[PDB]
């Protein structure tokens, strides 16, 4: 029985069968056994044990969230008046001041 006295004196676990399967975790091994046995202080740093107390006023009266954004660029802009102005504008005149159609024109004041 030597190897559940042993492993039992040196945890302190007293289940017959916890002795067991640490011997069968640790297939044969007494020492890994007991520091399998031993992860409940050797475990640190421990799971996630937030570090937060809850906040005695709760302005959050509304369990429900409704999280609905309004991030809708539904800017849909159709080709059609795009290409139209961008074609009225392709087409702008050579015309760089209001009206030079007339350069070297003839007025005829016959003064």
């Amino acid at each position: 029985q030597m190897l559940l006295n042993q492993l039992r004196e040196i945890t302190g676990i007293q289940d017959p069968s916890f002795l067991h399967e640490a011997l069968k975790a640790s297939n044969g091994d007494i020492t890994q056994a007991v520091s399998l046995l031993t992860d409940e202080r050797v475990k640190e740093p421990s799971q996630d044990t937030v570090a937060t107390e809850p906040s005695e006023v709760e302005g959050s009266a509304a369990n429900k969230e409704v999280l609905a954004k309004v991030i809708d660029l539904t800017h849909d802009n159709k080709d059609d008046l795009q290409a139209a102005i961008a074609l009225s504008l392709l087409e702008s005149p050579k015309i760089q001041a209001d009206g030079r159609d007339l350069n070297r024109m003839h007025e005829a004041t016959s003064a």
